[PDB]
């Protein structure tokens, strides 16, 4: 009459020896209700993945509760039986015929053990069960030589009539005291591919997020493994960690990794499915799951899609499930225990949608900032996945991987898997189309398929707050030495003069203005900073910050400056100011005025942002209103005029690297003297036009002739008027 | 939110007693810090008094929960740093220091930085640089109400309740409010110009009502506005064809139907032409202060204050000829010039013990005053016409 609908897994305590493969501590009432002999095999449904891990069954001492069951850590590791999963029980299957090979693999070892063996056969098949897809046991205490090793037993050649049983367990028959069929020790490779059994995710899979990975490791290990030390302080234990970031940036994968690597019990929810029409059903479910969380000392709770579960009060008062359940769960978890060991991880997205009623340091102090991976993280993930898929199926050197990572700048973490899989299908398709079903092992991975892959992938991750556009080195930096020296001075002062400023009280002006001609030397500065500074660089476009909705620009400004402040002492760059700055010359709207006042009162109002440095580059400086153009904020001014002869010559040399200067007979000195009124972008465009004219003569060329140079020079003019330079000089004089 | 509460509930018939809880100030934050430090005792950490005072002074907008947040963040950062560096050493030996607290206050980033009532940090008289006549005037104007309300009740004269501050945008407009708040020993209210402005129509009126009846419920005090010229001009500037309701509300609040004898209203504006003729009427805001550029004495005092960090004897400057040469500047201008001169003096060999006269001359010639005589002439004409 008990009718146990569901079961939950539980680790086997007390170690000892016991069964260790066929423990199966289930209450005798459940066994009687299943009309199955206790002294026989038992089957655990584990909801899905048929085969059911058929295993012999034993009896308990009436102390083991009915709800929890034990399946031994060996089977838990074999079948990835994560704690808190749904477990079911049903009738046993048919008796297996026999076992054939059962061969050891000696995982994470160099094999050649001979002495370390010491008759492993008795240990392997001195126990009931022995399921050949996997046995994982402790090293125990054998002879001298300490250490710890594991064994792979996956490979086998036995054939079973029913294909439903993917675990295809068989009986055990070996002779020993205190031998299979023609020895049982051979090979050392990885697990058998034909079974394709699931594997537990490890920390080695996650790459490019180290500075966060050890942070989260410590955040989950200090309370769980050291509860007494933290409780001695008496400052209350943290009961929540915020995992927020753009979708597909590697959050659920780390959730799975930490769930698999932790032996403690973990609670996993599927999200809004708990929400029910009955008002009290969700409350009862929440209080119940909290009861199992608090009754067991080790417990970790996972919550997902909190925004759907907990909508903002002001955003929409839909009703039904609302902040009532949030309040009751917060009250339940507030006083569940005094010290305990409980950590809650919230894998949410864009915390603006997260209800403001979920943010106090008392329970949710820990916040994890996840952003778009940079080129280094993308390259690291590429290397990790290449190592995972092994070199037996592909050939690729390091520089090609680096170039691929550099090419993909705005791509997301999941985009890397997208590209590799798309390259796989493209290679298979081209092989089938061309070679007419040739051996696909020799085709492997090439560059053409990957090139077509990122040509045709078309990701939907272009519009983001982060702007990780590709950078250039000092070779492309064509300008004046004084400008570079000033740049170095004002980017090295806050890095190694913070203590001096604090002692003196001068602090930092934190304001640099870059106004000049629209030719060049106004956009390459962002690359120069992002390259040489080695600090997290944020760039916001002018029209990008503008939005149709009223106040959207203001709130976006709020998030961008709050994240700049929270992202350590760094530099903020705004590309185009003269669209929102002219609130007096043009009528504009109230949103532009609100933006102007917000940016005026946030840079140096109320609170001072000493850590961050604010630099702004604008085309026409007269659009900036004099209300915010006050000494003490953005006081520094740089003329940054047209490039001189040296910068133009350097740009010409850089652009002429592909061509051969010796055969052309040009030193690029007379051309530089003639091309004095142009800009760096103008020089690049003229060089491109000259190259196009040269290659239109006889298709591909190895050199460029003078006639193309004169044709390009006469075809395109400077496009800049001297009166603009005079006006710039007049503005500089008044400043 | 008291506003979100049903106004039917919030009536004196049932809920006449209201307990107002505001943001803790420096003193309250220091008291809470000391109390919690004594709570977890010195057996696990060492924290001398002056470090606690410095931490409390550095805290401006933090809330009661923020102190606990900082404590927990510092403790956990100490734990991780000890585990990373000392390889699981005893945590009692590492205890608590100042650098982890500084890192915690840098990285805490509270979301309560927006508030209707601003607690502007206090400043002492010696740091304040002004003129003797203005100081005597403000002292008299603030001493009259507190110990003359009973005399005015019998006399019936009451108080002018209106003070207007118009002058150059250089200085003597912002730090004056801090000096008044410090010396008066009365709760101070600071609201920015565009802060009262809101996108929603009618939200500004509700904020105006909010601030005035909190001022009324906060005992006879002083109400100061950072700048009025951002909303006072309606016909002259035509600011989004709005603010007329705000102007009418502020006109009828000060002296409409009900008169506020206890409180004193002080106004500071950056330009006189933006004030409408309705406000420029005898009886309300009649008092006007020229509050011009600082004189020689104030500039000399500011230079002496800024030179305290450096050594005057080593530099050799007498702090008189520099003040005489820099006569057309302002207090903020003087501070900025001193900061830039210090930067120039430290560019050579990083930290220095003194600033040379050559660096001061470089600063003076590099940066101009930026002030024109036409605005001074207009201010003088307005003073004569007033
Ligand atoms: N940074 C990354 N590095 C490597 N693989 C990644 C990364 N981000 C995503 N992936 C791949 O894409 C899959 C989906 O990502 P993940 O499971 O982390 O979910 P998510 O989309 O970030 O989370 P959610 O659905 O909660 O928003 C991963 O299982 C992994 O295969």
């Amino acid at each position: 009459f008990k009718l146990p609908a569901e079961f939950i897994t539980r680790p086997h305590p007390s170690k000892d020896h016991g069964k260790e493969t066929c423990t199966a501590y289930i209450h005798p009432n459940v066994l009687s209700s299943l009309e199955i002999n206790p002294g026989s095999f038992c089957t655990v449904g584990k909801i899905g993945e048929n085969g059911i891990l058929v295993i012999a069954r034993a009896g308990d001492e009436e102390v083991h509760p009915v709800n929890v069951i034990t399946l031994s850590t060996t089977i838990r590791s074999v079948g990835n039986l994560i704690l808190g999963d749904r477990l079911e029980l049903k009738k046993a299957q048919v008796q297996p015929p026999y076992a054939t090979k059962v061969t050891v693999g000696s995982l994470q070892g160099y094999n050649i053990l001979e002495c370390m063996e010491e008759k492993v056969i008795q240990k392997l098949l001195d126990d009931s069960g022995v399921i050949m897809p996997g046995m994982i046991f402790q090293n125990l205490k054998t002879k001298a030589g300490d250490e710890s090793i594991d064994v792979v037993i996956t490979d086998a050649s036995d054939d079973s009539l029913p294909d439903v049983s993917q675990l295809d367990l068989n009986m055990d028959d070996m002779y020993g005291g205190l031998g299979s069929t023609h020895i049982t020790f051979s090979k050392e490779t990885q697990a058998n591919r034909k079974y394709n059994l699931p594997e537990p995710l490890s920390y080695a899979a996650v790459g490019g997020l180290d500075k966060e990975i050890e942070s989260l490791k410590s955040a989950i290990e200090i309370p769980l493994h050291q509860p007494t030390l933290f409780s001695s302080f008496g400052v209350s234990p943290p009961r929540g960690i915020l995992l927020h970031g753009p979708p597909g940036t590697g959050k659920t994968m780390l959730l799975r990794v930490v769930a698999n690597t932790s032996n403690a019990h973990v609670l996993t929810i599927n999200g809004p499915s708990i929400v029910s029409k009955y008002l009290g059903e969700t409350e009862a479910a929440l209080r119940d799951i909290f009861n199992e969380a608090r009754k067991y000392q080790p417990s970790i709770i996972f919550i997902d899609e909190i925004d759907s579960i907990a909508p903002n009060r002001a955003n929409d008062d839909s009703g039904e499930v609302e902040s009532r359940v949030v309040a009751t769960l917060l009250t339940l978890m507030d006083g569940m225990g005094a010290a305990g060991k409980v950590v809650v991880i919230a894998a949410t997205n864009r915390p603006n949608s997260v209800d403001p009623a979920l943010r106090r340091p008392g329970r949710f102090d820990q916040e994890v900032e996840i952003g778009i991976p940079d080129v280094d993280a993308r390259f690291d993930i590429l290397t990790k996945q290449f190592s995972r898929m092994s070199s037996d199926r592909h050939v690729l050197d390091s520089e090609a991987i680096k170039y691929i990572a550099s090419k993909t700048h705005g791509y997301v973490g999941a985009d890397l898997t997208a590209l590799c899989r798309e390259s796989v299908m493209k290679t298979i398709q081209r092989g089938l189309g061309t070679d007419a079903n040739i051996d696909k092992f020799s085709l492997k991975v090439t560059l053409k398929d990957v090139e077509s892959a990122m040509v045709d992938i078309r990701p939907s991750a272009m519009r983001e707050i982060f702007l990780e556009m590709p950078k250039v080195y000092w070779s492309d930096i064509g300008g004046q030495e004084e400008l570079k020296t000033k740049m170095k001075e004002m980017i090295q002062l806050p890095l190694e003069a913070s203590e001096t400023f604090a002692r003196l009280g001068i602090s930092a002006p934190k304001g640099v203005l870059l106004y000049g001609p629209p030719g060049c030397s106004k956009t390459l500065t962002a690359k120069a900073l992002a390259t040489e500074s080695g600090i997290n660089f944020l760039a916001v476009k002018g029209p990008e910050i503008f939005n149709k909705y009223v106040g959207e620009s203001e709130r976006a400004i709020r998030e961008i400056f709050r994240k700049a402040r929270s992202a350590a002492p760094s530099i903020i760059f705004f590309d185009e100011i003269d669209a929102l700055s002219p609130d007096r010359d043009g009528s504009s709207t109230s949103a532009a005025n609100h933006v102007l006042t917000s940016l005026l009162n946030e840079i140096d109002g109320v609170e001072e942002l000493k850590g961050v440095v604010i630099v702004a580059a604008t085309n026409r400086p007269d659009e900036i209103d004099a209300a915010l153009l006050r000494p003490g904020r953005l006081d520094r001014h740089i003329y940054v005029g047209p490039p001189d002869v040296n910068a133009r010559l350097e740009i010409l040399k850089k652009c002429t690297k592909k061509f051969n200067t010796e055969e052309s007979g040009v030193d690029l000195h007379e051309l530089a003297d003639r091309t004095e009124g142009y800009s760096g972008a103008e020089v690049v465009l003229l060089c491109q036009e000259a190259g196009l004219a040269a290659i239109m003569e006889d298709l591909d060329v190895a050199k460029v002739e003078l006639r193309h140079f004169e044709k390009a020079f006469k075809g395109i003019a400077r496009g800049i008027t001297p009166e603009m330079l005079s006006y710039y000089e007049e503005f500089a004089l008044r400043s």
